[PDB]
């Protein structure tokens, strides 16, 4: 149990960490998205003309692999940025550094995932820190399996959006993730489990504070730990199936680890 | 939204309910299980479960032949028989009934699996499980131990239960988490989502507050049960897949028609 002036210093610390960690903020992301600003309008990737305009602009093989290449490329930056933030969690650098090595592994798919649904609407993503947007609909058309590959993630963002989470709540819900003492093969569960305590309740306090008319918003943004779950397993399975047939592609190596297991 | 002496009220309403509807309750249970009261009788082995159809006449052991087959169909047997229960005890949620009949079906079609894992862990311990209501102990070594996939089919369940069981919920508590998962506005197929999740919220409100009542001690154990509602739809997952993969391999499962119709 922490004292109200100490959730709320909590929940300031780590806002300020989030901002330093991450480079597009969902606030500036969805200033981007709205419009109505001649300087921040982003180039449009809707087909195969506009795609190879696209690398004049914004700045030998096969689409549907080149986009996934790039896909892969801005995930091992995430895995980069997500590992600065949780460093800054307080407690999370003073576990056994086994443990942290486990938090981080089965951690950041799923706070991908999240922090993706910033950059989405119902109509495309954003790309390239934002310069770019490539709709939903030039990659639900790609061929093999990779059409399919990008369609789960579009259907969880516009459910996970219609929050309306601002980027301080997410700098809290990000840790809660972290920091899940049910993780497979932690070796020391109890501290872990008192740092998600004070995350939790540090939540619990900004979601009341911020949103006070969105009633139980606390309880069902812990439901959606559970969409989350779901889409990673997805996600693997399908990463599985594209490793035995395009024999081809190689993947980062900061990600075959996440993948081992 | 709603007041404390609202919320009271719905939790003693839905407390009263599953007292009515569910027969085995997790405080008499528990009771069976620590040895604090006519023992139960215990199957630990082959022969001992003879013994058990012969005295007791366990009502899902009757006419296949093969031991490990005979106790997986009587797991079946009797999740259709919770199913009913579940069924009597959502209709006492207020707002349920009034709930489009569509709706209605698609709720518990959805949502008895999720419950019945909640509530076969009130029966279990790290060591087995009660049945025939709590005559009989089987015990989790047994289960186990059964061959091909029926052993590793059985072990799931025991290892979720034991760490559900530590949050040491009772059934006050029990009653209002199971309502809020038939509650659910993320089942496929809905109609009107709406008051679903007006219903569910009101659920959400009375649990926080019974917990922070009922477990003052317990930080943050809303947030936990929570929590479980994850690990919950992962288990209900594993569980269609490993049906479907003995249906595909064990030719030495069919059952009567009229009772493949009643258990599919
Ligand atoms: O900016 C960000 O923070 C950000 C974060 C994640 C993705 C992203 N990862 N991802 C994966 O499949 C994935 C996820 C996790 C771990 C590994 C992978 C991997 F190896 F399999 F690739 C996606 C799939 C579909 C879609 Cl639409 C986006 C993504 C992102 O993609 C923007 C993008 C779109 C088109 C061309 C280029 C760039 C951007
Ligand atoms: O009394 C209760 O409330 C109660 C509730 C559930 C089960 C039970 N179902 N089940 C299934 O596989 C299953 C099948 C179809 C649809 C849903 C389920 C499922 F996963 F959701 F539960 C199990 C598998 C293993 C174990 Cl150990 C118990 C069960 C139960 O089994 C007592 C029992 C033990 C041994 C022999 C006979 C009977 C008792």
């Amino acid at each position: 149990h922490m004292e109200s002036a100490d959730l709320r210093a909590l929940a300031k610390h780590l806002y300020d960490s989030y901002i330093k960690s991450f480079p597009l903020t969902k606030a500036k992301a969805r200033a981007i998205l709205t419009g109505k600003t001649t300087d921040k309008s982003p180039f449009v990737i809707y087909d195969m003309n506009s795609l190879m305009m696209g690398e004049d602009k914004i700045k030998s093989k096969e689409v549907a692999i080149r986009i996934f290449q790039g896909c892969q490329f801005r995930s091992v930056e995430a895995v980069q940025e997500i590992t600065e933030y949780a460093k800054s969690i307080p407690g999370f650098v003073n576990l056994d550094l086994n443990d942290q090595v486990t938090l981080l592994k089965y951690g950041v798919h799923e706070i991908i995932y999240t922090m993706l649904a910033s950059l989405m609407n119902k109509d495309g993503v954003l790309i390239s820190e934002g310069q770019g947007f490539m709709t939903r609909e030039f990659l639900k058309s790609l061929r093999k399996p990779f059409g399919d590959f990008m369609e789960p993630k579009f259907e969880f963002a516009v459910k996970f959006n219609a929050l309306e989470l601002d980027d301080s709540d997410l700098a809290i819900f990000i840790a809660v993730i972290i920091l899940s003492g049910d993780r497979p093969g932690l070796l020391n569960v109890k501290p872990i489990e008192d740092i998600q305590d004070n995350l939790l309740q540090a939540l619990e306090l900004q979601l009341k504070l911020n949103h006070p008319e969105s009633s139980q918003l606390f309880a069902k943004l812990l439901q959606k730990m559970t969409d989350l779950r779901q889409i990673v397993t997805e996600h693997v399975q399908l990463l599985q199936v594209i490793k035995k047939t395009e024999t081809d592609m190689s993947l980062h190596p900061l990600l075959q680890e996440i993948y081992k297991d």
